[PDB]
């Protein structure tokens, strides 16, 4: 049983991360190809720590420890490592005598300043170098010395990365293999005609934050004298045939030369934030040069202080041939007209639309109709009424999840006009739409009685998220002009639930005839008006957390008693966090017989009615994590033939009783972490049958380490195929001789 | 080392199939899951046979042999066994005792005619049973007898499948537990009003083939009394309100009552393949009642003795508001109109027009464009000329196949005119045609000489199919109007190519920017006219195989010596069936240093020179199977660092020199199958390093098992970790009492 990594099996890792070790464990099994060290506390590296492993093609040793030492050539043996990444590990230097067989080293966030020969000159089948991160901010630092042609030697290099440097000039001698060079954010001013003029092959160039726009910035931020723009000499580019990504977010550009693109023909991604482009969105001659531009993003261009009525789009936008999406975050300005977007209605493919966070007050919607085909009108934070910090390895100028969630853009086109303040639904509302089929209304703050007639305009809605409002629940007929939904999110509209004295009609949810999933979370639903019973011949999943089942099932009521028994085809049900000590059995005996997924973790549970579970034939996975359960059943065996993972870490079990390992014919996942065990008997192991389990959790109960564990002991070398995971926190705390070890130690 | 199985690892399967048992092995190992033991020559299966393998939730014991002879209660003591699949065994009957624990069993292609309480009624856990293909087309077998109410015990039985049996009326008493009902292929006349009057979860419902139309059936097809139509009472499908999928292609329909439909609101898919619809088709009813209605198949439907001038489309085609693709295959008629289709024009969603096999001689192309928005116009096999033998699991009626390649669909909108008779490109051919992607002129004898105006009026297509023509490459600017152009199919035009004494132009390839993929395959390629290079900077991969490679690098002739040295950017070649007997020297070393991967297989190869793989040092993968190479270099280690997988089955190497599986540092898999190896010594096992190998083929040399292969059967113990597959075929030749054993027994 291998220790202390967990393997997984084209190559064979070892996961070994995040595990408080203090050295290179000298048990990676001879077979491992990938060996993940991140996150421990080593402190050394030398030429034993990987003695004889040649079939090493990649170590993962960031973040140790939580400066990590590292002999010269440490690493040298290893005739087949290809990478390797030593990011956060405080190194003063880059390690000399690394291995020549080197294709991807990784060196961010360390304490490099000096760039040398010596150290990686002689890495020649090099192809992704990352420096990344080692001198930025207000951090204690030396600027960057580069050594004269350390870069030239390495004629295979494809990715090099130097950002967050201090360099203040691009590095001359570069090889031509280069496809992606990311220099962002370090102070370079000036770009010269000779700076880039052999990089023939480069798809990617990346210069963002130099010159930066420092107003309102999330980070120190040093601008260059007067706020100037970066200096690009008009030569600049004239040899970067080969561009498909450029990135000047944050080079405080306003002008932009046109003829910089001549000699970019397959351009695809501009990238153009936090800029003063106003001017150029305005009038800009660029946008004629970029026939296969996909896209364009001009977010956080606004001018300080002002607040336009209009947006001003260059009649040249009409060029952008290709273009697919357009982010227009952070212009500002008060009104959206559809004059004002006539550049942008004839080009095909323009599918994404982004206006996120622009203050607009008013927008006329029937302009969206005229484009081409839009399939996202990304709205979301406006002013619409009624009618270390930073992650290394991702975008710094912008997220990059998608805008829409893609369960709700898989339906269709999306209109998202979440975080504005659309507080009620008026008749016209959606007049003039396209045929909408998702729909983002969250934290509109909307209080609407729906009633069955405010979707009329956009009828075909099959994913509507409502969440974060405060809708009032008084008209049983809400939403029944959807009759194609599918997905309906009410989660957070606690407002009038909370309230008892005002009426909750969740009577309209058996009108919907397609509709698969149900998120009521977080509605502190506790009462309802006339019918207490939610019915539906469809629905698949209910979320029903974060409400007060404790007191719809309380002893002295028996008005809630089949409150989902209704839910005819449901197979998964969700009743976490709902407060409560004790199920009424009755009420227990009422949920769905369909279910085959049940959730109740996070309640305050001391009792569970096991034999309950007889009537369930089709339950594969119960949850009961994060409750106060004191002891489990001895009859499992008896209640289910279905079980297959039986989830109860963080409960107050101490005692497994006997055949709760072996005897229920289906369970093969069971998680008894962080419970109260301190030794597992003889008698749990095996009865009639022998083990079924193919995974036992464990980790954080207080064993005992005598003798008494040997028959576990035993069991767990008899059934290596049981995975036990972490069994570095498979610890004994007892006796005080053995406290702190895995109980996979001893004998 | 496991065996006679291969295992892999959610659940562990033992992979035994097709391995020539003769008995279930006696070793699976108890961790494993699901067992798959099909195509073996297995006879009996006992109650000894699975004897304690309580983890097997799934067996496959399909095509035993190649009668299956199961005892009563064989299976009955696996406890959590799920999937039972007995397919093409020629069972007599239903196994009896099996256990209750089944949801899935697979009674597929057997001689089964009695089904029977005592086989199935006990399996209450029964969720899908599939009993079709037992007594079909000319078999000699007997109508199927179904105990009447055998079924009624299954209520969570959900997929039941009787097709191609001999039934002749509906069963009664049926679970309203059905979701999908497949009755194909009966001989059942009549649909009463009882039938399905209890079915009102059922999904799917499959009446194909009773009362077929048996004019030019591909099988022994038997009609209904006067080639009748299958008679569906009124009422037939009144509680069938879950329906989304209706299968009724091939029951001699001249008659559809659109009130079938009234309580179907999901229907989605409608397949009405083989009936006599084309009056339906012209003005139909039932049309109007599908409004959610995905995809329609009304292919082979046409009047026998009929070309009648036009297609007769209902304006109630308007109504199929939701309709997807709509399939017209075999509906016979020779021209098509803009005006025949306008009732399709305004479908907002109709994405795909399928009109193969039609004999359309004419087409009014520029009605496409009136579509609302059409993806995948597809008019393959028609007429335009220039401006057991059936897979039980597939679908009966069509191909299930996409009908354009996924990799070209992906690029965009696709026109399909492949296998017609456009024999030359006049320069009108595609006028008014919508922004065409994908382009598919297969198998139009095309003999034109390209010249760069052609395709001038679709000028962005990406992913162009000009297979199997007959092009004359007279012209150096073919295709250089196609700018955006990633991946072109030019295979099977030997025609010209096999011509001497006609010009052969192929310098277009350099023009090209955005060129990824070329295909040459099967050109017969041995002269080309001016310049002997191909030449791009973009190509990635080339395949040229079915060339004269052979004749091109000829001894006499220097001209084609640097023929692909021009590919820059290559990372694949595929140079298989070129006749080679030997690559010169300096030819070998002009191939691209690029190279990541190449194919030289399936040529005549005896002589290789190792050494000049010293000057590619990205190669990662080299096939040389299928030559006649009679050994190999001792020196690999020196001429390669890169190499990882070396493919040289079907060769006839017979010594493996010292170090062969250590010394090069990079090689993980190694194919040395079907070889003349009659043994594997000790120095080429080990020599300063140990093997890096993560697998290594031997199946099917002449090995001889004597104590000379003492030394590699002791490394294989010592080396679990490097699989070795299919060790049942990893064969003693020799001596003659070791004959046939697997190398793997023996001591
Ligand atoms: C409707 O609009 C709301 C508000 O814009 C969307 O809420 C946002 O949803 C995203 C995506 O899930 C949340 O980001 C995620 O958060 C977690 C961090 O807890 C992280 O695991 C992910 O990596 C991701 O960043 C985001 O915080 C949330 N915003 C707010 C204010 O709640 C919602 O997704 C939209 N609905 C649809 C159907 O698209
Ligand atoms: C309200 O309840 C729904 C239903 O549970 C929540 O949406 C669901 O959120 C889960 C993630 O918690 C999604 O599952 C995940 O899907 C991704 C992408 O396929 C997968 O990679 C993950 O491993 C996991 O399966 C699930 O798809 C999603 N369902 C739908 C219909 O969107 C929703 O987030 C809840 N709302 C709030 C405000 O919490
Ligand atoms: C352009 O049109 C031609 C002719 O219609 C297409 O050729 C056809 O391609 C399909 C798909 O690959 C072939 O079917 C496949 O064949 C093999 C059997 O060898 C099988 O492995 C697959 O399961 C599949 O059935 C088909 O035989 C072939 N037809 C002919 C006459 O050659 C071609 O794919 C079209 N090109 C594009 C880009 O879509
Ligand atoms: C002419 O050469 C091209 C380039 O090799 C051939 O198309 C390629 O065919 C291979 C299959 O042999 C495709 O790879 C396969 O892709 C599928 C789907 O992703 C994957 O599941 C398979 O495991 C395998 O990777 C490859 O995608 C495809 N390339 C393109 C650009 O379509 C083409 O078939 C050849 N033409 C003739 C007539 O043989
Ligand atoms: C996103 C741009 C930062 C400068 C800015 C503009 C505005 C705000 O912040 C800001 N925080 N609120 C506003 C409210 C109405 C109109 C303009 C703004
Ligand atoms: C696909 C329909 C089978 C009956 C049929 C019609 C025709 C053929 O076969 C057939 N084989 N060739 C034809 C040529 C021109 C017009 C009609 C046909
Ligand atoms: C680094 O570790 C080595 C031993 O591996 C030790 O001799 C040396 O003192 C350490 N270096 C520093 C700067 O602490
Ligand atoms: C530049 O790219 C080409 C492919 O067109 C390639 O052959 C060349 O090796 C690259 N340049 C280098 C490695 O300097
Ligand atoms: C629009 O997108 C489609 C699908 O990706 C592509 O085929 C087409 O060439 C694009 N049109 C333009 C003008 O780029
Ligand atoms: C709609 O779009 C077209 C361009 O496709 C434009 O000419 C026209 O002015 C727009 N119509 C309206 C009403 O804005
Ligand atoms: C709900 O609102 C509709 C539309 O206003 C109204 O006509 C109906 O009477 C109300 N439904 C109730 C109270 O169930
Ligand atoms: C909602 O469903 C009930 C049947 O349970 C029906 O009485 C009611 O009319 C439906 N309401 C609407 C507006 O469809
Ligand atoms: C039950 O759920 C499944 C899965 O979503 C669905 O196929 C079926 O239509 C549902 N049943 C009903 C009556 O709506
Ligand atoms: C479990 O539930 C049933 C009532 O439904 C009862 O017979 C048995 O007493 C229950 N156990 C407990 C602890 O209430
Ligand atoms: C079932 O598999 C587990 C490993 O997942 C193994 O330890 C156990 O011995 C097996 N049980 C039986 C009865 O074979
Ligand atoms: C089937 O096999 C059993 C032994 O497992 C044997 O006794 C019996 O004769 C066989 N049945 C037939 C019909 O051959
Ligand atoms: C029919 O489907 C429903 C879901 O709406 C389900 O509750 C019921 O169990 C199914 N019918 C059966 C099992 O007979
Ligand atoms: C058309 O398809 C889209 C995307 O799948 C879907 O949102 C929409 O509802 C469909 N329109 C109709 C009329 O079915
Ligand atoms: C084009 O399509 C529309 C329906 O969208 C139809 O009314 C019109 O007649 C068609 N035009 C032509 C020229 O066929
Ligand atoms: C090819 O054809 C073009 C168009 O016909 C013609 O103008 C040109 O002269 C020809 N190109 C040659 C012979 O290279
Ligand atoms: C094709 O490429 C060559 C440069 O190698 C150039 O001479 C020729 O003009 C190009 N032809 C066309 C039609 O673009
Ligand atoms: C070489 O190939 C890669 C992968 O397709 C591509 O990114 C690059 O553009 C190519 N180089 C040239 C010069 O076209
Ligand atoms: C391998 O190739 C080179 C010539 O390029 C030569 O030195 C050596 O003789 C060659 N080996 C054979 C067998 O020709
Ligand atoms: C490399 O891994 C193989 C299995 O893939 C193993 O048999 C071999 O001993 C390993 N070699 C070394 C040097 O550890």
């Amino acid at each position: 049983r291998s220790y202390p990594c967990d393997e997984k099996k084209d190559s064979v890792i070892a996961e070994c991360s995040n595990r408080r070790l203090q050295e290179v464990p000298q048990t990676v099994g001879k077979y491992v190809t990938e060996l993940d060290l991140s996150d421990n506390f080593i402190t050394h590296i030398t030429n034993e720590s990987f003695q004889g492993l040649q079939n090493l093609t990649k170590i993962n040793l960031n973040h140790n420890p939580n400066g990590l030492n590292i002999t010269d050539g440490a690493f040298l043996n290893l005739k087949n490592l290809r990478e390797l990444l030593l990011e956060d590990n405080q190194l003063p230097q880059i390690p000399s005598g690394l291995p020549e067989s080197l294709t991807e080293l990784s060196l961010i966030q360390n304490n490099i300043y000096n760039i040398t020969k010596e150290g990686i000159s002689r890495l020649i089948n090099l192809k992704n170098l990352y420096l990344a991160w080692n001198c930025y901010f207000n951090k204690v630092c030396e600027k960057t010395n580069i050594e004269d042609g350390v870069f030239e030697t390495l004629t295979n290099l494809e990715l090099l990365s130097l950002s967050f440097n201090s360099l203040s000039h691009v590095p001359p001698k570069l090889p031509s293999s280069l496809r992606k060079l990311f220099l962002s954010n370090t102070q370079i001013k000036y770009i010269s005609e000779e700076d880039f003029k052999g990089l023939i092959n480069l798809t990617l160039l990346d210069l963002s934050g130099n010159c930066p726009r420092c107003f309102n910035a999330p980070f120190p931020c040093v601008p260059c004298d007067g706020g100037a723009s970066i200096n690009i000499d008009r030569f600049a580019f004239q040899n970067l045939t080969q561009l498909r990504y450029l990135n000047l977010s944050s080079t405080s550009l306003r002008k932009i030369n046109a003829a910089w693109f001549k000699n970019m023909p397959h351009l695809k991604v501009l990238d153009l934030e936090f800029n003063y482009l106003v001017g150029e969105i305005a009038s800009g001659a660029f946008l004629t040069m970029l026939p296969r531009l996909e896209i364009l993003d001009l977010s956080f261009n606004y001018i300080k202080g002002s607040y336009p009525q209009h947006i001003n789009i260059s009649r040249n936008f009409s060029k952008l041939l290709s273009l697919r999406a357009l982010h227009l975050r952070g212009y500002v300005f008060q009104e959206l007209r559809e004059d004002d977007f006539q550049p942008l209605m004839q080009l095909p493919n323009l599918s994404t639309i982004n206006l996120g966070i622009n203050f607009i007050k008013q927008i006329d919607f029937k302009l969206f109709q005229n484009f081409s085909n839009l399939e996202i009108i990304y709205l979301s934070e406006n002013r619409i009424s009624p009618l270390f910090e930073f992650d290394p390895h991702s975008n710094f100028y912008h997220f990059t999840r998608p805008l829409i969630k893609p369960q709700c853009a898989a339906y269709g086109k999306a209109l998202d006009l979440s975080l504005n303040s659309i507080f009620f639904i008026g008749p016209n509302q959606f007049e003039n739409l396209p045929d909408i089929a998702c729909l983002n209304l969250s934290a509109n703050s909307n209080a609407q009685v729906l009633s069955g007639t405010e979707f009329s305009a956009i009828p075909h809605v099959k994913y509507l998220d409502l969440t974060n409002n405060r809708l009032d629940f008084d008209n049983a007929s809400a939403l029944t002009e959807l009759s194609d939904l599918e997905v309906l999110d009410l989660s957070y509209n606690s407002h009038y639930f909370r309230i008892a004295g005002v009426t909750h009609h969740l009577e309209f949810i058996q009108n919907f005839t397609n509709l698969k999933v149900l998120n009521l979370s977080h509605n502190n639903i506790y009462t309802l008006t006339d019918k207490y019973n939610l019915e539906s011949k469809s629905l698949v999943e209910l979320v029903f957390s974060g409400n007060r089942l404790d007191i719809l099932w309380n002893d002295d009521d028996n008005r809630y008693i089949s409150i989902f028994k209704g839910l005819k085809n449901l197979t998964r049900l969700d009743l976490s966090l709902n407060r409560l000590k004790h199920i009424p059995n009755e009420a227990f005996l009422n949920l769905p017989a369909s279910l085959t997924e049940l959730h109740i973790n996070d309640n305050m549970l001391k009792f569970f009615n096991w034999t309950l579970l007889q009537q369930f034939p089709r339950l594969e996975l119960l949850d009961l994590r994060g409750n106060k359960l004191l002891f489990l059943t001895d009859s499992l065996s008896d209640f289910t033939s279905s079980l297959r993972t039986l989830l109860l870490s963080h409960n107050r079990i101490s005692h497994l009783p006997s055949g709760f390992l072996s005897e229920v014919s289906s369970l093969k996942h069971l998680d008894l972490s962080s419970n109260l065990l301190k030794t597992i008997n003889k008698s749990a192991l095996e009865t009639k049958t022998t083990t079924k389990l193919s995974m036992l959790e464990l980790h954080g109960n207080p064993f005992e380490c005598t003798c008494d564990i040997g028959d576990f002991r035993r069991w767990m070398d008899e059934h290596l195929n049981v995975k036990i995971p972490r069994l570095v926190d498979v610890i004994c705390a007892s006796p005080g001789d053995q406290r702190g070890k895995s109980i996979v130690s001893l004998e």
